[PDB]
C-alpha cells in the first residue's frame, strides 16, 4: 500500500532474458505455425472466430518497441499464440500437436528463467 513495498526485486534483465526465450522459440522445430500471423484473407472462419489473433513475429515486434509494460504481459501473448491454436485446431492434428509442444517448452523455460 502506500509507503509499504515488498523488497524490490531486480527487473533490469527481463527485456533481454524475455528475448531470449523469444529467440528459443522462433528456433524451435515446431513454431512454424506460429511465426507469422495467420492470413486472414485466406483461412476461412479464423477473422470471426479467433477475437485476438497473435504470432511470434508480433510478439518481437511489440517488445522490440517498448509494448510490454512488465514481464506478465509478455507471458500473456506467447499463451494467447497456444490458446488460439487450441480453439482453431483438433489436438490430433500437426498444428494442435505443435501448440501443444510449444506451450510446454515455453512454460518450462519461463519457470527456469524466472520462477
Amino acid at each position: 500500500s502506500m509507503s509499504v513495498k515488498k523488497p524490490k526485486r531486480d527487473d533490469s534483465k527481463d527485456l533481454a532474458l524475455c528475448s531470449m526465450i523469444l529467440t528459443e522459440m522462433e528456433t524451435h522445430e515446431d513454431a512454424w505455425p506460429f511465426l507469422l500471423p495467420v492470413n486472414l484473407k485466406l483461412v476461412p472462419g479464423y477473422k470471426k472466430v479467433i477475437k485476438k489473433p497473435m504470432d511470434f513475429s508480433t510478439i518481437r515486434e511489440k517488445l522490440s518497441s517498448g509494448q510490454y509494460p512488465n514481464l506478465e504481459t509478455f507471458a500473456l501473448d506467447v499463451r494467447l499464440v497456444f490458446d488460439n491454436c487450441e480453439t482453431f485446431n483438433e489436438d490430433d492434428s500437426d498444428i494442435g500437436r505443435a501448440g501443444h509442444n510449444m506451450r510446454k517448452y515455453f512454460e518450462k523455460k519461463w519457470t527456469d528463467t524466472f520462477k
